[PDB]
């Protein structure tokens, strides 16, 4: 029911098609009618730059273009992150849970999916483990 704004796609395509952003975060608009862009990370922005601003008691969506080395060769995984901390209100968790397939399906090209409910789960450690396979 919640719609996904076109700009969501648009920033996503920048990250994906032109490697313009390291990550894009998405949140429910004030009206709870659409999913909108929260933060755009620049191309050299860090993992900590993303993870540190995640709200302790609210949910978020994100796309992190996760980069790593396999035998010294460069690798990239477009990773889709569902942030849904245990402390977020029921209303919050229900809204993002119901809208996740819609956003994901519009964000063509997702290679890896992570769901995290706390600090260990959204750690770089846990996310790269998933990203490297």
């Amino acid at each position: 029911g919640i719609a996904v704004s076109d700009d969501c796609v648009q920033k996503f395509n920048e990250l994906k098609l032109g490697h313009q952003h390291r990550y894009v975060t998405f949140k429910m608009n004030a009206s709870n009618t659409e999913v909108v862009v929260e933060h755009v990370g620049g191309p050299n922005a860090t993992y900590e730059d993303f993870k540190s601003q995640l709200p302790e008691r609210d949910c978020r969506y994100a796309i992190f273009d996760y980069e790593f080395q396999v035998d010294g060769g460069q690798r990239n995984k477009i990773t889709f992150i569902l942030w849904a901390p245990d402390s977020a209100p029921i209303k919050s968790k229900m809204m993002y849970t119901s809208t996740k397939d819609s956003i994901k399906k519009k964000l063509v090209g997702i290679q890896v999916e992570v769901q995290a409910t706390d600090a260990a789960e959204i750690s770089e450690d846990a996310v790269s483990e998933r990203a490297k396979k």
